[PDB]
């Protein structure tokens, strides 16, 4: 009965694993005639509407949203101890309550919801459920501020509709920030008015060639907008001064000789360089940024500094002190890869961490010092939440060279402890970035995004106390059931006892 189980599926058995689960007593069960009850605001409307619309499918139930009487599933705000992203989820005979301070509360006690309903839940056609929900009392807030996924759409292009389905894959667990690297050697991906040969040349092609794309700024809101209904802040990425070519390929006289490079369709890195010596090269910064950052709502802006191998390094330091700035001249905060932990982070940067267990020791200091003097870390070691890297060597897709990362070793550490001499409450959360050189269609994303997604999301928002690789895998195998009836490919690892 894997498919439509007699029984409800344990309350505590969700990812990430709740902060506190007590269960006790009979389940509710959804019937045809439950209504969604909400406050009588627009935003816990909006969270209400979002459930019906995940529910209506599969229970062919009206399931209509309302501010008045006494619904069966029950969205309120309310003062509590859940800070701005918790709640508690209360459920029995008499129905189920999720009561936050936020919506974005109510929105994650949704997300646990749907995983205590069964994976009937997840089919486009009315099914006979039962709609059972496990009796008892959740409270649940997260151990970290920054819980992100990153998307590359500069390797192979994803448009706005790809796009909102990696968002809805990545808001069942929890995470809250949606970095979209918009830039690199084979792409340019975001229409900017006062340079407007970079999306339009710049975004032509991408790894292996053929058509690429852009987003047009209209384009780029709506994702913003999207990602925003499913409680996501955009984090958007300009990598520089490396990662440039397709900038660069674009308007010759940035370059060093002023020659255009061709467009770039390989999959090397380090090779491109904007010139630190130009002064054109700052006006084109300043454009770019001031424009994007028109179009972020969100409090972030990312400047990469990553494998800037043909900037020498004291360019690359003087490139860094000059351009820091611009950000916090349109009203952000500077986000860049730890290689910017060696180019002196002004106040408010955070810089995210891609080491890995064989780092050197003085890369790692380095960043564990900028940690000491400020810094915040986000933590996304490309040999354990890189989400294009190898399983095994047989994996069909992906990359080895950070080694192969099987489910359990993505999952198996401690963000608070993991970086030598890191003070831990410099440490903002994780990021689970999925790099796509080697992956051009929605299908292939999920099938290297899952099944580590969802660890990575726990590492974000459960207490280290809940923390255990056989335990966890308990619940991870239970998803298959879920992702099969949603259409989710996903890896099969034998580390995983899957359901
Ligand atoms: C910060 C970073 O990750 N840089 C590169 C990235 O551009 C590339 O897509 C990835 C593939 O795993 O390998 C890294 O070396």
């Amino acid at each position: 009965d894997r498919k439509a189980p007699v029984r409800p599926t344990p309350l505590d058995r969700v990812i990430p694993a709740p902060a506190s689960v007590d269960p006790g007593g009979a389940p509710y069960r959804i019937t045809r005639g439950t209504h969604i009850r909400v406050d009588d605001s627009r935003e816990a409307r909006r969270v209400g509407d979002y459930l019906a619309d995940l529910l209506r499918p599969a229970t062919g139930y009206r399931l209509p949203v309302t501010a008045h009487g006494h619904g069966g599933i029950r969205l309120r705000l309310a003062g509590g101890p859940y800070g701005d992203e918790g709640y508690r989820l209360d459920s029995g005979p008499a129905g189920v309550t999720i009561t936050a301070r936020k919506a974005a509360g109510l929105f994650h006690g949704v997300q646990t919801l749907r995983q205590l309903l069964p994976p009937a839940v997840e089919k486009d056609s009315a099914q006979p459920g039962p709609w059972l929900v496990a009796g008892g009392t959740i409270e649940d807030t997260p151990r970290y501020a920054w819980r992100s996924a990153m998307l590359d759409v500069s390797r192979h292009f994803f448009g706005v509709d790809e796009v909102k389905r990696y968002i809805d894959r990545v808001a069942r667990y929890k995470y809250n920030k949606l970095h979209l690297h918009l830039s690199d050697d084979q792409g340019w991906r975001i229409a900017i008015d006062s340079w407007p040969r970079l999306a339009t040349y710049g975004g032509s092609t991408e790894v292996g060639g053929g058509p690429g794309g852009y987003y047009t700024k209209a384009e780029y809101k709506e994702i913003v907008r999207y990602a925003a209904s499913r409680h996501l802040e955009v984090v958007p990425e300009i990598d520089m001064p490396g990662h440039t070519n397709a900038a660069l390929a674009s308007y010759a006289e940035l370059n060093c000789d002023g020659v255009a490079p061709p467009l770039y369709t390989g999959t090397k890195v380090g090779f491109s360089s904007l010139c630190v010596d130009k002064d054109v090269t700052y006006d084109f910064v300043d454009d770019v940024i001031g424009e994007l950052a028109a179009l972020t709502p969100g409090r972030y802006l990312h400047i990469g500094g990553d494998e800037a191998h043909s900037t020498p390094k004291a360019d690359f330091v003087a490139f860094m002190k000059r351009v820091q700035p611009i950000v916090a001249k349109y009203g952000k905060t500077v986000v860049g890869w730890h290689q910017l932990a060696g180019a002196e982070p002004v106040e408010g940067a955070l810089v995210q961490y891609w080491g890995l267990d064989r780092t050197g020791d003085a890369e790692k200091a380095e960043v564990a010092e900028a940690a000491r003097n400020g810094t915040g870390l986000i933590l996304s070691p490309a040999d354990r939440t890189y989400l294009d890297m190898k399983y095994t060597k047989d994996t069909p897709l992906g990359l080895s060279w950070a080694g192969y990362v099987e489910v359990q070793r993505s999952y198996d550490w401690d963000p608070a402890g993991y970086l030598p001499g890191a003070p831990a409450d410099a440490v903002r959360g994780v990021e689970a970035p999925l790099w796509t050189e080697t992956l051009s269609d929605p299908d292939q994303l999920d099938y290297m995004a899952f099944p580590r997604l969802p660890g990575v999301a726990e590492l974000g928002w459960s207490p280290a106390s809940t923390h255990d690789w056989d335990t966890y895998k308990v619940r991870l195998a239970a998803q298959a059931p879920y992702w099969e009836a949603a259409g989710i490919d996903f890896y099969r690892s034998p580390q995983v006892p899957w359901t």
